[PDB]
């Protein structure tokens, strides 16, 4: 049996262990946090991702889909919250077969390890990697006390997550061309208890947005009707604008209550343990990292945050994670040897990879923010129509398909130009000939 040695038993990590032992590989996966399995009396948090198409469908293909759908919330649509005007719902797609999921992202975690383990994969917590000696072909692992533990490893996959240890190993003996972009926000985690949604009449299921143009907040809901409410708002002012928000300038909770009642006040009845939250969850750092190089000859390789770090503006970068693991196993599974294996998986995932980091980024100002706007998206809504199988709004394409990313943006940027462009010198629908713009679409759109 092929042996393989996966570090971090997190979302793509659990994914591949599971997929591998099924198809008979002998696996050992090592993570550096305890087994959340493990009941203790701690007090964890309710934490929230949205699952879309692609995740789902490689949950699908391992046989987990049914049990992580279960504890689902379906959000609908994104709904919209500006201050002055009632919520308004944007249904995301055409009925309720084209939804997102809140998962909670603990639960997801437990169903990916109990279905690695029914698998025949062997999971050792509470051992964290250090380095990698690649040419012995041996690994330093260690507690959080630092006592260390060597390994033999015969093919090491690096599924550790956007600080990858992995990847820093892999950097002592390749050069990777790492491009870090750093992003200007950072971000808080926030709670709405299930009194509170219900009393303020918070919609279910639908993805929650306050935009503020440089700063906005975010909430998705738990099946418990309690929300979890993440705020995106630069670490610092800039230069600039020494004025702007920042996280700098809230010192502590009481300054971030007084910052929520001016700028959110639809939102801060809602929050209960403003304060607290606030002082007690640490501001988490955002960024994108891309790579020319994901593996070292047919000895390791990277995948989900390992290997792309992405902005979550789209909500993808676990549903990437999800996707690479299926890709990863079946060319693992296939290939002549570890070394073509590793280098097809690479040569197929990194245009993919980098497509989704610009459209992630692409999608803040889609979110956080028009006249002209409007009038595209009534030209987009008929030629949908008009070409079903040619016109599908880019967000369909990354959430509803399993279409590539590169071309789910290359058919976005033709769309968006088309529209742009037909609009302009353009007031209004009427004086707009729409079979000269449908003429255009089946010119440049070919069918799906
Ligand atoms: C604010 C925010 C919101 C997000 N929202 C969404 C969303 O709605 N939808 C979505 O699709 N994605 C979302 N994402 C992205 C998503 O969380 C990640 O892309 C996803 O978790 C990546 O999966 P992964 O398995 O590659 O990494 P992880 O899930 O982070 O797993 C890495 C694992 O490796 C372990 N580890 C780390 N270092 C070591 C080491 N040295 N040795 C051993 N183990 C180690 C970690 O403990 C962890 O278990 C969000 C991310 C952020 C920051
Ligand atoms: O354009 C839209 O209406 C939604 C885009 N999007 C998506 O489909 O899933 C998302 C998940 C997101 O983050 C949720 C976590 C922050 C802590 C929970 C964000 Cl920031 C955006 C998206
Ligand atoms: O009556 C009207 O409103 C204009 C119709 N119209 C036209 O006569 O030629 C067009 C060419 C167009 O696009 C060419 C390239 C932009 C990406 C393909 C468009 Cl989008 C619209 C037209
Ligand atoms: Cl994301």
């Amino acid at each position: 049996a092929r042996q393989v040695t996966i570090i971090g038993a997190g979302l793509a990590g659990t994914l591949v262990a599971r997929l591998l032992a099924r198809n008979g590989w002998q696996v050992n996966l090592f993570e550096r946090r305890p087994d959340p399995r493990i009941e203790t009396g701690a007090r964890g948090r309710s934490i929230n991702l949205a699952l879309a198409e692609r995740g789902a469908h490689a949950l699908r293909l391992a046989g987990l889909e049914r049990e992580v759908l279960a504890e689902a919330v379906m959000m609908r649509g994104r709904m919209v919250h500006v201050p002055g005007t009632p919520p308004n719902l944007q249904p995301y797609g055409r009925d309720d077969s084209e939804v997102i999921w809140s998962i909670n992202r603990d639960r997801l975690n437990r169903i990916l390890l109990d279905g690695a383990e029914a698998a025949g994969a062997s999971i050792h917590f509470n051992l964290g990697l250090d380095s990698v000696d690649f040419a012995r072909q041996r690994l330093t692992l260690s507690n959080v006390s630092g006592e260390r533990l060597e390994k033999r490893f015969h093919l090491l996959i690096g599924a550790d997550g956007c600080n990858s240890a992995v990847r820093q190993a892999m950097a002592s003996v390749v050069d990777l061309g790492e491009h870090l972009e750093t992003q200007p926000h950072g971000y808080k985690e926030l709670q709405i208890t299930p009194e509170a949604s219900a009393q303020f009449n918070l919609e279910p299921n639908a993805l929650h947005i306050w935009p503020h143009g440089d700063y906005m907040c975010i909430a998705l809901p738990n099946l418990d009707r309690s929300f979890t409410v993440t705020l995106f708002l630069h670490h610092q002012s800039p230069a600039a604008q020494p004025a702007s928000p920042s996280f700098a300038q809230l010192v502590d909770g009481h300054a971030a209550r007084r910052f929520f009642q001016r700028q959110f006040p639809d939102l801060s009845p809602m929050l209960d343990s403003l304060e607290q939250d606030f002082e007690h969850h640490p501001t988490g750092k955002l960024a994108t990292l891309r790579l020319t190089t994901w593996h070292v000859g047919g000895q390791a390789v990277l995948l989900g945050d390992a290997a792309h770090p992405m902005v979550p503006f789209h909500g993808q970068g676990m549903n990437c994670a999800l996707e690479d693991a299926v890709a990863l196993a079946e060319h693992l599974q296939s290939a002549a040897d570890n070394a073509s294996a590793l280098a097809a998986f690479t040569a197929q995932r990194q245009p993919d990879a980098l497509a989704i980091q610009a459209m992630a980024l692409e999608n803040y100002v889609e979110m956080s923010s028009s006249p002209t706007y409007l009038l595209e998206r009534e030209l987009g809504q008929i030629m949908a129509q008009r070409q079903p199988t040619r016109f599908i709004p880019r967000y369909s394409m990354v959430t509803f398909s399993r279409l590539p990313y590169a071309q789910a943006m290359a058919r976005g940027q033709i769309q968006e130009q088309l529209l742009k462009f037909a609009v302009a010198n353009h007031s209004d629908l009427t004086s707009i000939n729409l079979d000269a713009v449908e003429h255009e679409v089946t010119r440049c759109l070919p069918p799906l």
